[PDB]
């Protein structure tokens, strides 16, 4: 009921929606507020937080509430001061060790095993969408296309995510349920191993063409890679959702099971900072 500028002490710009770094002045709690015009679109911003407002997970972002300031919507959220781990792949000019994204992907994987079980499909997993706090803990982010499974509706079948990252079965006219995350996760470990899914350099209308055709994607340079993240990889991008695993499943694949704690993330974060 208190107005936006007297809770909350808006510090830089993050982005340009419109994002900004706030201090909580209440609690000195640093937030991420996303500004936006009332009179846009806001079509995914109303998805977005009818989704984040139904997580609790510390792999989920939080959304915290929503004020009107002159004729801008305030949307205030956990803050991820790392920024995502695109951001970071571009920021330190290198690709991720395997290490680092056997972390990365365990915290990931907890996030999906909890929007699984909450019948919420993410359908847009890429390393754009994946945050990092400043203590290293990844955050699954941008709901602005997530679906919800119902009891009377329990497949979706919206072609709908961004296309290099799409599963098989979300491309063709089939519908889909929850693992069709679990194919842009394992097109997200090849993002994070190479800086860019496969087919990056080709026309994103040519490439949804032949994902359901194409043979599953591999390493482009496959020598670099351990068997443990071949076969990650290889489990993520099977091409029959029916057979696919589970997010569950692969917090217990061999490349996940022993990941480093946040710690192995420092450097990455002290240098991308
Ligand atoms: C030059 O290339 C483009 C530059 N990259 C970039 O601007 N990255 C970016 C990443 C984010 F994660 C941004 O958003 C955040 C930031 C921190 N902490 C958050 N907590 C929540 C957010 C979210 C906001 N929009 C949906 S969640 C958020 C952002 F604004 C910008």
């Amino acid at each position: 009921t208190k107005q936006p500028e007297e809770v909350f002490d808006v510090l830089e710009k993050l982005g340009e929606g419109s994002v900004y770094k706030a201090i909580h002045k209440e609690t000195g709690q640093i937030v991420a507020i996303k500004q936006v015009p009332v009179e846009s679109d806001l079509q995914e911003i109303i998805k977005e937080i009818s989704i984040m407002q139904q997580c609790d997970s510390p792999h989920v972002v939080k959304y915290y509430g929503s004020y009107f300031k002159n004729t801008d919507l305030w949307i205030v959220m956990e803050y991820c001061g790392a920024g995502s781990v695109s951001d970071i792949i571009r920021l330190r000019n290198k690709t991720l060790t395997e290490d680092e994204i056997a972390t990365i992907l365990q915290s990931t994987l907890k996030g999906l095993e909890y929007l699984h079980f909450m019948r919420k499909i993410h359908r847009d997993i890429k390393a754009g969408n994946i945050l990092l706090n400043t203590e290293g803990h990844a955050k699954l982010a941008d709901f602005g296309v997530a679906g919800q499974l119902t009891d009377t509706m329990a497949k979706r079948n919206t072609v709908i995510g961004t296309p290099f990252w799409m599963a098989p079965e979300v491309i063709q006219e089939i519908g889909y349920n929850c693992v069709a995350d679990i194919w842009s996760l394992g097109i997200t470990a090849i993002e994070m191993a190479e800086g860019k899914p496969p087919y990056a350099d080709i026309h994103p209308m040519r490439a949804i063409f032949m994902i359901p055709t194409n043979p599953p994607p591999t390493f482009r340079k496959p020598e670099l890679w351990s068997d443990n993240f071949t076969d990650f990889v290889k489990q993520c991008l099977v091409k029959s959702p029916e057979q696919r695993a589970t997010a569950t499943q692969l917090l217990q694949h061999p490349f996940v099971r022993s990941a480093k704690g946040v710690s192995i993330l420092r450097d990455l974060i002290n240098e991308a900072m």
